[PDB]
């Protein structure tokens, strides 16, 4: 009915899943999260006329990478992820998350969203950290490889709290606003 | 989740193609054949974990020569190959082969591996030879030339008899095995 397809990618337990059933439900899967890779669909009102947001899940374990872009066909806007205690997704970002996106779309947009940042002050995740590189990911530090790596924008959100997070989809579906007419529509292929 | 790039590179028609087809496969390319822009990806079991070994595959052709080297980055371990019965082949290896892969990857260990040695005796292959060459690379004047221009070591195979072959990536796997002090990956 006029679409917007939005497809999340991010090291694995990163909270992809969490943050996807947690916008859609408003509720934290607090018990089981769900162990099926399945699509989401929400009726956004931008402007007048409703608009089909489709939230797309991704299988972020190495096994799938021969696989994983399959999904990645007629994306309008991409949200790579990573949990802001856990410097490994981060670093993810950069030597394997947006390549492989740039690869397979080139001219598909895609927003750095730092997840789980309600830990960024849980102790033991902080004690657990440790081994020298027992800081988590600040913003400072991620905005600037947004700024390289060329994301619309960084935004970070917790899944658990609902902190930001609708923002990070409203900043999704901004980002996503395919052009009139114009040949040069971001919609991969 | 934890390779080791291996880059075969070598004069045309000096059996890479076969040699790789052949060790990955088991059987040597008796109808087909083709130019290899391919990837192997054997899953090699190195001390207790799996090490995934990526076999490239290059384009020899003199045209492919600014090209090619768009491979290079990421590789732990080179095969400079040369046809035991071409003396061609060999001259190459020092005058073109360790040279160019010198330069582009300064740090990353190499192998001289010599090929066809089965041919080493196939009359034809012999007699034809015979304008300048009655002798088809021995290991010891290959050995003379590893040594010169410090491979890892001389190996040699025949794609056809599958004799050796497995040695030489085992040799590749054992000169790839990145102590993490320094890593020899071509930048
Ligand atoms: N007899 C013999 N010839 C071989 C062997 N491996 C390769 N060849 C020969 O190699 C020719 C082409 O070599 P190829 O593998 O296509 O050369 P490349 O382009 O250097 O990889 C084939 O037509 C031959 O049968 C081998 O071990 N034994
Ligand atoms: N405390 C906390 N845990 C989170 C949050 N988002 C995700 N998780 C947890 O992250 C782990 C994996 O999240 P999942 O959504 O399963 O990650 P996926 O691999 O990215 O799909 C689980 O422990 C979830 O309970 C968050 O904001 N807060
Ligand atoms: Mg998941
Ligand atoms: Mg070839």
């Amino acid at each position: 009915m006029q679409t917007i397809k939005c497809v999340v990618v991010g090291d694995g337990a990163v909270g992809k899943t969490c943050l996807l059933i947690s916008y859609t439900t408003n509720k934290f899967p607090s018990e089981y999260v769900p162990t099926v890779f399945d699509n989401y669909a929400v009726t956004v009102m931008i402007g007048g006329e409703p608009y089909t947001l489709g939230l797309f899940d991704t299988a972020g374990q190495e096994d799938y990478d021969r696989l994983r872009p399959l999904s990645y066909p007629q994306t309008d806007v991409f949200l790579v992820c990573f949990s802001v205690v856990s410097p490994s997704s981060f670093e993810n970002v950069k030597e394997k998350w947006v390549p492989e996106i740039t690869h397979h779309c080139p001219k598909t947009p895609f927003l750095l969203v730092g997840t789980q940042i309600d830990l960024r002050d849980d102790p033991s995740t902080i004690e657990k950290l440790a081994k020298n590189k027992q800081k988590p990911i600040t913003p400072e530090t991620a905005e600037k490889l947004a700024r390289d790596l060329k994301a619309v924008k960084y935004v970070e959100c917790s899944a658990l709290t609902q902190k930001g997070l609708k923002n990070v989809f409203d900043e999704a579906i901004l980002a996503a606003l395919e052009p009139p007419e114009p040949k040069k529509s971001r919609r991969c292929v």
